[PDB]
């Protein structure tokens, strides 16, 4: 019975909200499944815990559910409610009809067949959402330990998307070949120690994944040479077309001391300046060469 605090309050299992089991059925795999809960019902995502699990793995399915369902942000996935009481658990989330952000970036990537299927605006915006969730997670002394594309969801995959912070794993923090080194700032790796300008280097990370449209960051190189280069000074170098304005955010992120980096109101407001600027929003992303 684990006690979880957020933002100086207390909860447990019992202030979880229980939809009862009858109310949901499952439509299709997405484990995680597209469901509906009960003329026009709730459409949600319900996230499942094998059957066949450690007590650990009930746990920590447990906590992930207090940690989501305490969020009250609209870049950060609602929590509509669990079903802990029947077999498989259950937890409700909003539906993110777009998926993984690193996903929708890889498929949506400017091809002749989609010549403008993305613009810098779109990306700018995406940004700015994970910012936002960034800075109210920073304002309730919440450290995500794992910001990254992959941890990010899209309402929808077409105009008027929102990303949301969807993950809350915190999977940089050991207190290993999982080890998610390469969104890691130096005194994370060497001395586990996280705060909210940990998360503003990890951040820097989600901008290049963002602008490089999907890639995965430190082209070409392991978990340990990352380690040693990062620690060496060694940055990314601009994603292809990057504008100036929009590499200058990484770098602040990527300052070598936290107190050197912005806080998370600064990122903001550095990518409003960017949004503002036509030649940043007028420049065109590249082609990735394919057939008609």
């Amino acid at each position: 019975n684990p006690n979880y605090s957020f933002a100086g309050k207390t909860s447990s299992i019992s202030d979880l909200k229980e939809v009862p089991r009858k109310n949901i059925t499952l439509i299709r795999g997405l484990e995680v499944y597209e469901g509906q809960v009960s003329p026009s019902p709730l459409q949600v995502a319900v996230k499942t815990l094998p059957e066949v699990c450690s007590e650990q793995d009930e746990l920590d399915f447990l906590m992930e559910a207090l940690i989501i369902s305490k969020f009250n942000h609209q870049n950060i996935v609602r929590c509509i409610g669990v079903s802990l009481q029947s077999l498989p658990r259950f937890i409700l989330l909003e539906l993110m009809a777009g998926g993984d952000l690193k996903s929708f970036l890889r498929e949506t990537r400017p091809r002749p067949s989609q010549p403008s299927s993305l613009a810098m605006l779109d990306l700018l915006h995406v940004a700015r959402d994970i910012a936002c969730g960034c800075q109210y997670l920073e304002e309730n002394h919440f450290i995500h330990r794992d910001i990254a594309a992959r941890n990010c969801l899209l309402t929808c995959p077409g105009p008027g998307r929102v990303a949301k912070i969807g993950d809350f794993g915190m999977a940089q923090d050991i207190y290993c070949a999982m080890l998610p080194v390469k969104w890691m700032p130096p005194e994370a790796f060497m001395e586990g120690i996280f705060t909210s300008k940990t998360d503003t280097w990890s951040f820097g990370v989600l901008l290049w994944e963002i602008f490089s449209l999907g890639y995965m960051p430190y082209p070409s190189k392991s978990n340990q040479e990352v380690l040693e280069f990062v620690t060496s000074g060694g940055r990314m170098d601009p994603p292809k077309n990057c504008p100036g304005p929009v590499y200058r955010i990484m770098t602040q992120c990527w300052q070598h001391q936290p107190e050197d980096r912005p806080n998370f109101a600064i990122i903001l407001e550095r990518i409003e300046y960017c949004t503002q600027d036509p030649d940043v929003i007028n420049t065109a992303l590249p082609i990735e060469y394919g057939p008609l």
